[PDB]
This record gives structure tokens, sequence and C-alpha cells, in this order.
């Protein structure tokens, strides 16, 4: 009932929105852990030392593991810094981070106080 649960509902709110059929279109990287060697990223974890990820998100929710929206932002944001840091700016994922980026940053703007 108090203010970081409420706060972490909204987090919530967002969380099933980002992973909702509206974003799908670019949210659909963001969905699973990078499979590095699948994608042919040899160098991805040498350059990513704390990979992030909607499904890791949705299961430190599910778990509790979040104490505050702080911490919760914090990770959404590590997913697409990572994203930001490994990728040339000009391939279609950056592009779709920032489109998603920006569906959290407008909706976390939003956060009860
Ligand atoms: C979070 N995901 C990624 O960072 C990522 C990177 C690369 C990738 O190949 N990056 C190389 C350019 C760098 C050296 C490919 C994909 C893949 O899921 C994808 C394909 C096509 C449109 C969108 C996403 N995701």
């Amino acid at each position: 009932m108090g203010k970081l649960s409420e706060q972490l509902k909204h987090c919530n709110g967002i969380l099933k929105e980002l992973l909702s059929k509206k974003h799908a279109a670019y949210a659909w990287p963001f969905y699973k852990p990078v499979d590095a060697s699948a994608l042919g990223l040899h160098d991805y974890h040498d350059i990513i030392k704390h990979p992030m990820d909607l499904s890791t998100v949705k299961r430190k929710m599910e778990n509790r593991d979040y104490r505050d929206a702080q911490e919760f932002a914090a990770d959404v944001r590590l997913m697409f810094s990572n994203c930001y840091k490994y990728n040339p700016p000009d391939h279609d994922v950056v592009a779709m981070a920032r489109k998603l980026q920006d569906v959290f940053e407008f909706r976390y703007a939003k956060m009860p106080d």
C-alpha cells in the first residue's frame, strides 16, 4: 500500500506495455537475453559487462528483486545503454532501442509521487 509498492506498480504497468503487441515491431530485440553466439557477436560479452533484457526485468519484478522504481529504471536503461554501446548507430536495433526508450521515458516520467 506504501509509496514504494505503488511506484513499483507503475513500473510493472510500463513493463507490461513494453512487452505488449502495441510496441512489438521495435520491442522484440529486447524480449530475451542477446544470444551473442547465435548472432555471431563473439565480442559482445567482452564489450557488455552487464547484459540486460525485458525477460530478466520481468523475472526480477516477479521475484520482488526491485526495492524501488529507481532500481527497475536502472535495469531498463542498462538494457538500452548496452544496445547504444555495442551497435553502430545506423543498425536497425539502435533505431528500435531509441523508439522503445521514448515509450519508457515518457511513461516513467508520469510516476505517481
Ligand atoms: C539487443 N540486441 C542487439 O544488440 C542486437 C545486435 C545485433 C547485431 O548484429 N549487431 C551488430 C552490428 C553490431 C556489430 C543484432 C540483433 C538482432 O536481434 C536484430 C536483428 C535485426 C534487427 C534488430 C535486431 N540484436
